[PDB]
């Protein structure tokens, strides 16, 4: 129907908003050249400063939250428009429509799309991710290990088949963005905060 095609689209389109682009260019930095070229809340942070990279880690975060929050309101939990909705946001910070932007990984919004389905998961999957970063510096090892938590602790918190679809997808989509940082942490070649 079309209020779930309309939830969906303006899913993407938010998604597509990659704000460490928006932030970036806002002081005439090229982050494509920066660090390591992404544009993503780490990249970010190590171009910008850490009270950037925060900024745009929320903003990331929000283009998640937002319109899973209204899946989740309009449709609920255990509808397949929350599983589609929340798939859109995290494919377009992965592929963003608009020419001029590039694709993250996807790590901030897919949280975001997360704590709308529930704030203690996305807390708990979130301490996952601090504690992987705090032991090995490695920000792609956290997010790999977060990401793989959150579909358990969505799984044994009861949710159902069409969120674990979504995580599974979502998860799947994470990882595959992460497969040059894979080869790198096999190596001992990953680059360390
Ligand atoms: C390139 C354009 C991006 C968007 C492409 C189209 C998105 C695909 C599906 C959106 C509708 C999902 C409906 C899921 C569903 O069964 O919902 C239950 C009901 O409310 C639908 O009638
Ligand atoms: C479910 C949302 C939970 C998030 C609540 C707190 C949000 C604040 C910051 C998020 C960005 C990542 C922060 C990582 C961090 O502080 O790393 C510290 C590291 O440099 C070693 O001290
Ligand atoms: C449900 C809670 C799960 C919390 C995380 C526990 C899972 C176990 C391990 C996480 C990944 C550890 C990887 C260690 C490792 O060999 O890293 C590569 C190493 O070269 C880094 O120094
Ligand atoms: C190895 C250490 C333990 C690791 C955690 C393993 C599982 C621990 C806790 C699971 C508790 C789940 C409580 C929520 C739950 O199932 O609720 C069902 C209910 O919410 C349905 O409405
Ligand atoms: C080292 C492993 C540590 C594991 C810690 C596990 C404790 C975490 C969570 C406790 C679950 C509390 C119950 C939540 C709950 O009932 O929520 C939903 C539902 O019951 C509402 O009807
Ligand atoms: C990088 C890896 C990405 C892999 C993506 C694979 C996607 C696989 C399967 C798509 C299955 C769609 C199922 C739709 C569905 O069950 O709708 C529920 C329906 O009851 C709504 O009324
Ligand atoms: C809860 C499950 C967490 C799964 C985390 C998977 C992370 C994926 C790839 C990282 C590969 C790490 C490099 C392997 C390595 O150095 O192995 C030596 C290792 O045995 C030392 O502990
Ligand atoms: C199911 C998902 C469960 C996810 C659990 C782990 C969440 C960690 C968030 C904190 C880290 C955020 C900073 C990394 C983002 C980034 O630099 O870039 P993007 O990936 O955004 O392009
Ligand atoms: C670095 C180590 C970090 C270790 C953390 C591992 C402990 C997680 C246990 C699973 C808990 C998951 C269930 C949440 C409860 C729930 O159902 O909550 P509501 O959705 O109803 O709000
Ligand atoms: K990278
Ligand atoms: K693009």
């Amino acid at each position: 129907m079309g209020s779930a095609l309309f939830l969906v689209i303006f899913a993407y389109l938010l998604g597509s908003i990659t704000f460490g682009e928006v932030i970036a260019k806002l002081k005439g930095v090229d982050l494509r050249n920066v660090g390591s070229g992404n544009v993503g809340a780490t990249n970010v942070t190590r171009a910008l400063g850490k009270k950037y990279g925060v900024l745009v880690f929320f903003l990331d975060f929000l283009k998640g939250f937002i319109p899973a929050l209204i899946a989740v309101k309009s449709f609920g939990i255990d509808s397949w428009v929350l599983t589609f909705t929340g798939l859109a946001s995290v494919l377009g910070h992965m592929y963003p429509v608009f020419f001029g932007f590039k694709g993250g990984k996807g790590v901030a919004t897919a949280l975001g799309v997360v704590f709308a389905v529930s704030p203690s998961v996305a807390l708990f999957s979130f301490l996952v991710w601090l504690g992987i970063f705090l032991w090995k510096r490695y920000v792609s090892l956290a997010s790999i290990t977060a990401t793989i938590s959150a579909f358990l602790f969505l799984f044994v918190a009861g949710y159902p088949v069409n969120v674990l679809f979504m995580a599974i997808v979502i998860g799947a989509l994470i990882i595959y963005r992460h497969r040059e940082n894979i080869n790198r942490l096999l190596t001992g070649r990953e680059h360390r905060f």
